This record gives C-alpha cells, sequence and structure tokens, in this order.
C-alpha cells in the first residue's frame, strides 16, 4: 500500500523499539503474521475496560506519555503511541478505534473493544 501507521511517524521509533515479546504488532505482522501465534489474541480475551482522553495532535507526543499513564496503569508496560494505538487495536479491533484530532478536546474510551465512548471533554 504505502503506509502502516507507524510508518515512522514520531516516537514510533521508540515504539519499534518496544517489544518485550509483548504485542510486538510490528515484528509479528512484519512476521509473515496470519494466525498462530495468537499474541494479541490471547490478550483479547481479556477484553478489560480502558479510557483516554485525546487532545491538540500538537501534543499528542506529550498525549502518548500521558496516555501510557491512564493505559499503561491498567496495561503492559507499553510505549506506544495514540496514533500506533489505532493501528495496534486495530488489529485487535478493526471495528470500534480510536482517533486522534488536533483543533478541539477529545474523548475516547472502550469496554472490550465492541462498545466505545466519545466526548470532546468537558
Amino acid at each position: 500500500m504505502r503506509e502502516r501507521g507507524w510508518s515512522q511517524k514520531k516516537i514510533a521509533r521508540e515504539l519499534k523499539t518496544t517489544r518485550q515479546n509483548v504485542s510486538a504488532i510490528e515484528r509479528k505482522a512484519m512476521e509473515n503474521i496470519e494466525k498462530s501465534r495468537n499474541t494479541l489474541d490471547f490478550v483479547k480475551s481479556l477484553k478489560s475496560p480502558v479510557r483516554i482522553l485525546c487532545r491538540r495532535g500538537d501534543t499528542l507526543d506529550e498525549i502518548i506519555k500521558r496516555l501510557l499513564e491512564e493505559s499503561n496503569k491498567e496495561g503492559i508496560h507499553v510505549i506506544h503511541d495514540s496514533i500506533t494505538l489505532a493501528f495496534l487495536i486495530r488489529e485487535k479491533a478493526s471495528h470500534r478505534i480510536v482517533h486522534r484530532v488536533v483543533k478541539s478536546d477529545f474523548e475516547i474510551g472502550v469496554t472490550r473493544d465492541g462498545e466505545i465512548i466519545v466526548d470532546l471533554n468537558s
């Protein structure tokens, strides 16, 4: 195609560096992934609830650190970006994924992956 979401955006570097036998959707995907490992799958079962707010993309970089504090808090030590989360998630949830806006305040949340919640923060 062209891009794969994390095709060298920003912190993507630190992301690609992150893959402690965890999600590593990048390595796995590129690893002729198809349907064997069952990584994101095994973690998919969890279907744990999560919630994070999105801010001006101009702060996406910083928001990433703030996001982790929200996710990594209830998630596994991961240094992914909001841009990668959408892609990484899309894999574990190609249905309802999270987006990012750079102009106004936004909010995204989920309980498993099916039903999600959105808002403009208040």
